[PDB]
């Protein structure tokens, strides 16, 4: 099972100048949930994303996708292709835009979690893969944030 | 992964008479989508509720758990215990009631689909399992179904 996990504005807008332009404790909960005790697999950039201090993401085996054969990720594993990262029964993608975008064929679940915030797209920006007709959808009801913003989740499946 | 897959009314009941009591298509290309590729685990009874033509159920290897050491059903493989049907990246155990209660401590996902039909628990119903607190699942909320009963789906996991 190769599964992707990401957070989108309405626009599909995923991350901005190397960061995410919001964040919701409710949605970092469910994505821990998500990926808790599996294989995470990221992208240089996402990596580069986290904090030292939080990185590895506990629990999980963090691995960390570059074309760069001597980049060093402290706590994870650096691989070179995806296809050395999918050893385990369930591998998370949990990003970036360009992982996602690769990941996709491997895939049969996306939780999508959309984030009703009105983000027009800029150039530069990371942006959510397009899902087409093979994929199965759930569409999740309105929530409240703490953070004011509604979000809901979409789980997208398809054999 | 081992997870469950069954379609309950809201009372529970998933079973009466070795049949369904219900029809819900939805929730069949559901089931289809989730399992389809995949090991499917079932008890000997439900094996039993399957007409011949339409067992094994295609594209899936089916597994049929059964105390009787020397059981044959044609198309599928039959095992004396849980674990040895267990063999997977991925297993769905898709009933009925005895085998899911006998599944539940090896899972990690329950698909369940919930039908809003007011059907009454009955002496020898085949029964859901029950799930804790420990179970985090979303909550689907009402769809309507071309059969004209209403229904929702729930994810359920633990870590
Ligand atoms: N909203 C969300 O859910 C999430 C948002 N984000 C956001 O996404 C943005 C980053 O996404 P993005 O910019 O697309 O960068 P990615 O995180 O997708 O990382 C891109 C890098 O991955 C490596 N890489 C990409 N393709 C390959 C390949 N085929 N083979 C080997 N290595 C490869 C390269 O690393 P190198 O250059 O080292 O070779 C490339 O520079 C940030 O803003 C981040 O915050 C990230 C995760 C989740
Ligand atoms: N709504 C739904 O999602 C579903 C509903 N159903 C319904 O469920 C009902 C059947 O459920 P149920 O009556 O509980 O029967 P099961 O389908 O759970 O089969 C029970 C049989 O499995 C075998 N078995 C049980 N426990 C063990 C064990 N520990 N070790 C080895 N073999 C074991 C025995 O077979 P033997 O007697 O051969 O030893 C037992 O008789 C039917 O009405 C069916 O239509 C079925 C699937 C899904
Ligand atoms: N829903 C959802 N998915 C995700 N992959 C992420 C971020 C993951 C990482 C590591 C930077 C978030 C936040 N939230
Ligand atoms: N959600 C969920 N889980 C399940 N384990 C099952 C079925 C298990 C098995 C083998 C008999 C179904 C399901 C599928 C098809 C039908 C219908 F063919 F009768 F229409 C009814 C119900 N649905
Ligand atoms: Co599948
Ligand atoms: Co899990």
């Amino acid at each position: 099972m190769v599964g992707l996990i990401w957070a989108q504005a309405t626009s599909g807008v995923i991350g901005r100048g190397g960061d995410i332009p919001w964040r919701l404790p409710e949605d970092q909960a469910h994505f821990r949930e998500i990926t808790m005790g599996h294989t995470i697999v990221m992208g240089r950039r996402t990596w580069d994303s986290l904090p030292a201090k939080v990185r590895p993401l506990p629990g999980r085996r963090n691995v960390v996708l570059s074309r760069q054969a001597d980049f060093m990720a402290s706590g994870a594993e650096v691989v070179g292709s995806l296809e050395e990262a999918l050893t385990s029964p369930e591998t998370w993608v949990i990003g970036g835009g360009q992982v996602y975008a690769l990941a996709l064929p491997y895939a049969t679940r996306c939780e999508v979690t959309e984030v009703d915030i009105g983000l027009p797209r800029e150039a530069g920006d990371a942006l959510a893969p397009v899902l087409d007709e093979t994929w199965r959808g759930e569409t999740g009801e309105w929530r409240f944030s703490r953070s004011g913003l509604r979000y809901r989740l979409y789980s997208y499946h398809r054999s």
